[PDB]
């Protein structure tokens, strides 16, 4: 820690504590999280490289205290969200991130790296147009908002897949549309049944094996289905395909990131300029 300066807090991260921090020997500003098997499986996300995932500089082990060294960005889209709520961020805006989010969740999919816990905080931008994924790998390799998690998640399947990052991003979608979070659940229970009073209480028809899910009880309030153009107005046709896409109930079902990509709604994307106040 003598290896940087004007060390300063940032705030919490989900593992810990992320600092922002000057490198001694580079001058390098980096970002510095201090943890609250895993070393090995850690150190293989240094391997990760690309564009829209925040790159991973280093892993330090000392005094039994893990400090991971990554990239540094200058907000968080819950802060741009935060900042953009009187106007909106505009739709060009909305499907580049989208669309930048999907290639990172491509990518790490593709290398068997799962998320697991994506959410506005961890998605890090700057002024130039991009974004990019913060924490992928660190739930599986370690073993609170749950606004995001996905249904087989609340429902208490034991083995996780690529589906709960799509799921995740696509509430984020909808939330970046409307200005509000889509199912802001204040418990397990209150996630699972706003999800349910939306999309509809899933049955076998539309989730095979959906009433033998661990936490399943039969007895689960029987709403029906909403429209999307309810749900995210005044989303266009091809971003409530694309959402309904993302939100199928049905985890081997809803779309790949990969297939995303290639939705309509990213036939006319562009990389516009975020105004970002630093
Ligand atoms: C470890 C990866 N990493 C790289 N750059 C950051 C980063 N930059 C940042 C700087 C100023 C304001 C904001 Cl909004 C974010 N912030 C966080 N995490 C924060 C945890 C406290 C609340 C804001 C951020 N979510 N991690 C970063």
């Amino acid at each position: 820690m003598e290896n940087f300066q004007k060390v300063e807090k940032i705030g919490e991260g989900t593992y810990g504590v992320v600092y922002k921090a000057r490198n001694k020997l580079t001058g390098e500003v980096v970002a510095l999280k201090k943890i609250r098997t895993a070393i090995r499986e850690i150190s293989l996300l240094k391997e990760l490289n690309h564009p829209n995932i925040v790159k991973l500089l280093d892993v330090i082990h000392t005094e039994n205290k893990l400090y991971l060294v990554f990239e540094f960005l200058h907000q968080d889209l819950k802060k741009f969200m935060d900042a953009s709520a009187l106007t909106g961020i505009p739709l060009p805006l909305i499907k580049s991130y989208l669309f930048q989010l999907l290639q990172g969740l491509a990518f790490c999919h593709s290398h068997r790296v799962l998320h697991r816990d994506l959410k506005p905080q961890n998605l890090l931008i700057n002024t130039e147009g991009a974004i990019k994924l913060a924490d992928f790998g660190l739930a599986r390799a370690f073993g609170v908002t749950l606004w995001y998690r996905a249904p087989e998640i609340l429902l208490g399947c034991k083995y996780y897949s690529t589906a709960v990052d799509i799921w995740s991003l696509g509430c984020i979608f909808a939330e970046m549309v409307t200005r509000r979070a889509l199912f802001p659940g204040d418990s397990e229970i209150d996630q699972l049944f706003r999800i349910f009073r939306t999309l509809g209480t899933p049955d076998e028809v539309v989730w095979p094996g959906v009433t033998s899910m661990p936490d399943y009880k039969p007895s689960f309030p029987k709403w029906a289905r909403q429209d999307f153009s309810k749900v995210v107005p005044p989303l266009d046709e091809d971003g409530r395909s694309l959402l309904s896409q993302m939100l199928h109930y049905d985890p081997n079902k809803r779309i790949s990131a990969k297939a995303a990509l290639a939705h309509p709604f990213f036939q006319d994307v562009t990389k516009p300029v975020p105004h970002l106040r630093l």
